[PDB]
Parts: C-alpha cells; structure tokens; sequence
C-alpha cells in the first residue's frame, strides 16, 4: 500500500509517470479535466485495481485540489504536472502568467491545508526556468541547477515565447517562495526542470497528426518536403521516459528533498533530427531535406554547456540517447498512420 496523486494525468509526461508508477505497484489517483478524460485513462490501462481518477477541471483556481485531498487522506506523494503548454495568447499576463503563479499557489495552499499525510511533492518546471537568454548562447558558459533565468516580468510579456519561459520561471519561483513563507511545511519539495522533451507517447493509440508535445519539433520535420528549407531550432533535449522516471526518483530518493533537478540528455539542432531520420528510416529518405553534420559545429559554437552532473548523480540511471529517442518517436508515428 502506498498512494500517489498525479495531476493532469492524461498528459504526455504524466501518462508515462503513471505507467511507471503503476508498474512499481503504487496506488495512483490521477486528476483530469473531464469525465471523458478519466474513463479514457482507465481503459488505456485496462482498469487496474490500483488506479483511480478524480476531476479537477482547472488546476489553477482557488481550492482546485480541495475535495480530492480531503477525500483521500491516505496519500503521501503529490506529483504536479498540469500547466498550459500553449494557447493562442492574446494577452500574456491574463492568459498565461498570473495563471501559472496564482495557480501554483492554489495547489500548495490546497496541500498545506488538507494534504495531511503528504510527505514528498514534485512539481514539473522547465530548463527555461534555469537558463538565461544571454547565458544559454555563450559557448564558454556553464549553466547548472543553481542558475535562474533572470527574465523580468516586463520582459515575459513581450511575446508568447517569453511568456512561456516567464511562466516557468515565476511559477517555480512561487513554489519555493511558498515553502519559505510558511512554517510547519509538512512536506518536502523537489522539482524537475527538463529541456525539450522528445520520445514516444505512452500509447501509440494517442498519436494524432500534430502532437500536443514538443515532439512537434520532430513531427514538423516529417511534414517538410524535399525542396523545403529546414526550419532552424536548437537547444537541449531529453527523453519523456527518463523525465517520467526522474519524477519517481524525486520522491523515492531522499537526497532529492529540496532539489532542482535538471533533465537533459544532450543537444540538438534540426539538422540532427533530419540526419537521424534519413539515416534510420529508408522509406523516408528522399521525401524530406538534407545538409548533414551541421549540428556538431552549430552546437559547439552557439550553446553553453549544460552541466547536470549533480542531477545525473542523484538520479543514477542512464538516459536514452538522441538516435534512440528520435527513432522511437518517429517509428511510433509511422506505425500509427495506416
Ligand atoms: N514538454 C516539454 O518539452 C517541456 C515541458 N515542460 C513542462 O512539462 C510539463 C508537462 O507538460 P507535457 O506533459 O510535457 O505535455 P502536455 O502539454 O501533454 O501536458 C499537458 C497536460 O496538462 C493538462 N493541463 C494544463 N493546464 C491545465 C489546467 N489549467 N487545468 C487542468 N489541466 C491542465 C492537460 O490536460 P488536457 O490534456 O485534459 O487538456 C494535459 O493533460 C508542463 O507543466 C511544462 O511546464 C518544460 C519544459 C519543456
């Protein structure tokens, strides 16, 4: 017996976290937006005895997790995954910022009140909350877990990218500020800060033409045409399966108490992804562009070093690499259209 609450459980990472949690025989209560969502989640796993679901139509509102904490006082672990990953933002602070910040409070306020036997808590943040624009481009720099993105609130408002990056920064700020501004904090907080999350969905069932994931970075490649220009993008990446695992080690492991945990397997550009696909998918070579080896040089010259040694030590397992992650992503999308 050992109960774990996971919010927004139909999400890309969360669904992996759920699979792995269930495989280690935890009891899992996931929250979902709708009744439809919930019943779909249970059917995907063929209704195990150790998996239930509660409905939180909006994780951000005041008291959003009030009923479930009171109805499930046996739980000890809270994994928070839900956050608007995109919208069509007409106003950053209304649509995006203040939700992330005043919403993260209305999760922790809910737990400080009614999460009585809750001991370990894990929030999913981002590498975008760690790295600053100027630093991330410094080839000579070394960004670690202590680094904070120094973006202003006024800067977060300029556009939706600054918006999203700002939401991550100010929301995780709020989460530590909470455990410092309250007295008998009965739980400990760990945080998972990934770069771009690649990898397959938990179930090939769920594949749609455009994946509501950062694996749309990859998918966008497959919608290119041979004579098309390759859209520039780059940064760190990590596999959804290692990210999900990290969330579990975050409360299983005691050294994880009060830790920011950087999740990053390596670095990519779009050339990296093209190369890997053309190389390993013969039924696609000649149906998308080229220019091989660009990445190596671009990465060496235009990106800092992510030093996540302290994170990779704490976690202690080995990561998927780019070839395998990209492969599993694409192999899954191919074998879904038919
Ligand atoms: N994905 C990446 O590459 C990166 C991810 N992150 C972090 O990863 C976390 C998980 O996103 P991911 O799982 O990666 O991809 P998803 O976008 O698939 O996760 C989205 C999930 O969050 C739920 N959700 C979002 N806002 C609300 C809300 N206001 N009320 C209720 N449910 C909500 C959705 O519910 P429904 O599906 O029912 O609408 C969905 O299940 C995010 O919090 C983000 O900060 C950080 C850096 C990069």
């Amino acid at each position: 017996p050992i109960t774990v609450i996971v919010s927004g459980a139909t999400g890309f990472i969360a669904q992996h976290v759920v699979k792995q949690l269930l495989a280690k025989n935890y009891q899992v209560i996931g929250t979902v937006r709708s009744t439809a969502k919930g019943d779909h989640l249970l059917k995907l796993f063929n209704n195990p005895k150790n998996l239930s679901y509660e409905i939180v139509e909006d994780v951000g509102t005041k008291g959003a997790f009030d009923k479930v904490l009171q109805k499930h006082g046996e739980a000890k672990v809270f994994l928070h995954l839900a956050s608007p990953f995109h919208f069509n933002v007409t106003d950053v602070e209304k649509e995006l910022l203040l939700p992330a910040v005043d919403g993260t409070k209305n999760v922790l306020q809910a737990i400080y009140n009614f999460g009585n036997n809750i001991e370990k808590v894990v929030i999913t943040s981002s590498y975008a909350a760690i790295s600053t624009a100027s630093k991330e481009a410094d080839k000579n720099a070394i960004i670690t877990e202590k680094d904070w993105n120094e973006i202003s609130w006024q800067d977060a408002l300029l556009n939706p990218v600054n918006g999203y990056r700002g939401s991550k920064k100010f929301a995780e700020k709020a989460a530590w500020d909470f455990i410092k501004s309250n007295d008998n904090v009965k739980f400990s907080l760990s945080t998972i800060n990934p770069s771009f999350v690649f990898g397959p969905q938990s179930f090939g069932s769920e594949i749609k033409q455009s994946l509501n994931t950062s694996s749309e970075i990859i998918n966008s490649i497959l919608k290119l045409k041979p004579n098309d220009s390759i859209p520039a993008s780059k940064g760190g990446w990590v596999d959804v399966r290692d990210v999900a695992k990290a969330h579990i080690i975050a409360f299983e492991n005691e050294d994880a108490k009060n830790q920011r945990i950087l999740l990053n397997s390596g670095r990519f550009t779009s050339q990296s992804l093209v190369d890997i696909i053309n190389d390993k998918f013969p039924d696609l070579k000649g149906k998308i562009p080229v220019d091989p080896g660009s990445d190596k040089s671009v990465i060496a010259e235009s990106l800092a070093t992510i030093d996540d040694t302290k994170s990779r030590e704490l976690l202690g397992f080995e990561y998927y690499n780019l070839e395998q992650s990209v492969y599993d992503t694409v192999e899954q999308i191919v074998n879904a259209h038919k």
